[PDB]
C-alpha cells in the first residue's frame, strides 16, 4: 500500500537529479571561467606584442 | 600567428559558458517548479 508514496518518491529522485546536474554545470562553469580569465590574459599580452613589434616598424 | 589561437580559444570558452549557462537557467526554473510542486503535495 505504497503506490501513493511512490509518486513523491519518484518526484524527490527527479529534484535529486536536477540538483546533481545543476552541481555539475556549476563545476564544468566554475572551470570554464578559471580557463576564460587565463585564455584573456594571454590574448592581451599576444596582442600587446602585435601592437608593440608593429608600431616599431616605421620608416 | 600566435593571435589568431589566442582569439579561437577565448571565442571557445565564451560559446562553452554561454550553452552551460543557457542549460543552468533552465534547470533552474524545472527545479524551482519541482520543488514547489513537491512542497504542495506534502504536509
Amino acid at each position: 500500500h505504497n503506490i501513493m508514496n511512490t509518486q513523491l518518491k519518484r518526484a524527490e529522485s527527479e529534484v535529486a537529479a536536477l540538483n546533481r546536474r545543476i552541481q555539475l554545470l556549476e563545476e564544468d562553469l566554475e572551470r570554464s571561467e578559471e580557463r576564460l580569465g587565463s585564455a584573456t590574459a594571454k590574448l592581451s599580452e599576444a596582442s600587446q606584442a602585435a601592437d608593440e613589434s608593429e608600431r616599431a616598424r616605421k620608416i
